[PDB]
């Protein structure tokens, strides 16, 4: 396991233009479009990222060239924040993926607002970290990956990635 292959796990790939779970237009492995209700400016957005005009429809090495880059983009936006870079610089290499998912679902703006969560989290009081983790519109809308998530803070281990 590793922070690809987690996330991978975590959002699925597809291959032509889906609704992801909060309805929004979204392609690959998670890659958000746009918030826009219109599919239009969705595929507008899908040809500016890939390069070309799709029909709404992308190749498997497409997918992955963004979610390499949609990765690439979560830890930048982790390492350029104030209050999400001294958490990610104080976890191991497990807790660092879980944060990372947090991010690449939520958005770093949306993560680094978890002001006390992320305090359990830098104090390593994992326990508790992981109760007040679920207390979020997060947790309520997606509980089993949020589940997921908040046993990889807890425990430092890939235990509920390994067997899925
Ligand atoms: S989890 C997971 N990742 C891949 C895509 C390899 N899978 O088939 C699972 C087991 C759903
Ligand atoms: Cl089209
Ligand atoms: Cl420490
Ligand atoms: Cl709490
Ligand atoms: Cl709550
Ligand atoms: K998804």
């Amino acid at each position: 396991m590793n922070i690809f292959e987690m996330l991978r796990c975590d959002e699925g790939l597809r291959l032509k233009i889906y609704k992801d779970t909060e309805g929004y237009y979204t392609i690959g492995i998670g890659h958000l479009l746009t918030k826009s209700p219109s599919l239009n400016a969705a595929k507008s957005e899908l040809d500016k990222a890939i390069g070309r005009n799709t029909n709404g429809v992308i190749t498997k090495d497409e997918a992955e060239k963004l979610f390499n880059q949609d990765v690439d983009a979560a830890v930048r936006g982790i390492l350029r924040n104030a209050k999400l870079k001294p958490v990610y610089d104080s976890l191991d290499a497990v807790r660092r993926a879980a944060l990372i998912n947090m991010v690449f679902q939520m958005g770093e703006t949306g993560v680094a607002g978890f002001t006390n969560s992320l305090r359990m989290l830098q104090q390593k009081r994992w326990d508790e970290a992981a109760v007040n983790l679920a207390k979020s519109r997060w947790y309520n809308q997606t509980p089993n990956r949020a589940k997921r998530v908040i046993t990889t803070f807890r425990t430092g281990t890939w235990d509920a990635y390994k067997n899925l």
